[PDB]
């Protein structure tokens, strides 16, 4: 079967991280779009005006917003993706056939938005050369920082070739957690994200989001299914393209 | 020897054109150095904001201005770069060891500024799919473009992958070619850009910058040097990229 895919980059990144699996989906017949969030990619916005992770999400939920009734769609996202997933979720439930999840961050209904992002920071505190700032936007200081080169070639790219590494360096931009702003925001709904399909995919090779927070947040909130690719590193999407194009078609035959 | 190349890329794109590139260059010893012109890449400036092509430059004559006294630099052009390189040129010819044009225009000092384009807009007047759209900008009408994505496929990218073909369609952005503002701007000079070494590298499997056009601008402002590329396409510094990086090393060998 064929599936409308939509692909979620991480912070600091944009639609540019899916330029290899994007094209192999769609090999497969499938329709894909790949989003640059807010402040993210070519995106015209700059960090500092956005003041929360629902307004990075924009472009996502104009997206959703945009589908035809009766259209469904398969979310993708990864590492920070999973964030924007349950946001959209809790407003286009309807819309989405399931979410898959890439080396990501899988939030739940019974702890607040920040749970697993707080859990994240326990689990890997030392993000080595990542530089960070402040600013304020709607009356709240908000933590920005710019991914350290050193970060992105040791945990992030650990086996991606120079090529795709040199256009990490070049790419990636200022961005945010929006942790303090996540902490506040009001839970993700039962009804909503609770109720959506999710596939949990990880690699236990990845340098970042380690085993023990990824086969902790797996306990913490069950997936409908599981996925473990072997071999790879954080960016499975560049290192393992084709075992994920794989994976996702399984999805599309699964789910709709 | 060793050298520090300042890569150049061409409107509607960015320094990540020049991904494949850098990398070899570095494994070869050299400075990289790959810069986002105005509205380009990831800058935050919107195209509508920009008034000429010496505003577009501003990234590479903010550059060259912080080098240091003594430090002298390889400029490397692609396609419009050409143009950029002039204008750089006419303001710090003393810091520049030599331009590489590559698959570029090459401005001369006899006639105006926009006399080469002129030229290519003859030369290869349908660009497809391409879409335009008009600004204003300190009292002119100038055109935008958005390079269609047919014409990134068949002319552009023509023997480029997939994957490379869909950073293109993912990152390239409006922008303008100032066409008629370069048309009244001051001619390039003979002691600034005049004097400088230029080295013209193309191949004749161009398929946007024809032989035509090329050969014609060889007759036109002899090159101090001429490197013709066996194969590939508009895009050598993703098809040709080895090549490209031997040619850019004898260029280092030869001057400084
Ligand atoms: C490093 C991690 C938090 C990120 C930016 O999401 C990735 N990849
Ligand atoms: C199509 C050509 C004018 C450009 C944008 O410079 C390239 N490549």
């Amino acid at each position: 079967a064929f599936a409308h895919f939509v692909l979620i980059h991480t912070i600091c990144h944009g639609a540019w991280i899916w330029h290899k699996l994007k094209p192999l989906l769609e090999a497969l017949g499938h329709k894909v779009t790949a989003l640059d969030l807010a402040a993210s990619g070519v995106d015209p916005r700059q960090i500092e005006e956005i003041g929360s992770f629902d307004e990075y999400s924009e472009p996502l939920l104009t997206f959703l917003e945009a589908l035809p009734p009766g259209e469904k769609v398969i979310l993708v996202g990864e590492s920070c993706g999973g964030l924007n997933i349950a946001i959209a979720a809790d407003k286009y439930c309807e819309k989405i056939a399931a979410a898959v999840f890439h080396n990501s961050v899988l939030p739940d209904t019974e702890h607040c938005p920040s749970y697993v992002v707080d859990k994240l920071m326990e689990v890997f505190p030392d993000w080595k050369d990542t530089t960070y700032f402040t600013y304020t936007k709607d009356g709240k200081e908000i933590t920005g920082l710019k991914l350290g080169f050193t970060l992105l070639r040791e945990n992030l790219y650990t086996l991606c070739g120079p090529e795709e590494y040199e256009l990490a360096k070049m790419l990636t931009r200022k961005g945010s957690l929006f942790q303090n702003i996540l902490a506040k925001r009001p839970f993700f709904t039962k009804e909503g994200y609770g109720s959506i399909k999710k596939i949990y995919v990880w690699t236990d090779q990845d340098e970042i989001f380690l085993p023990e927070f990824q086969l902790w947040q797996i306990e913490n909130y069950k997936p409908d299914k599981v996925y473990k690719v072997e071999g790879g590193d954080h960016k499975l999407q560049l290192t393992k393209t084709k075992e994920i194009a794989e994976i996702l078609q399984e999805v599309a035959d699964t789910y709709n």
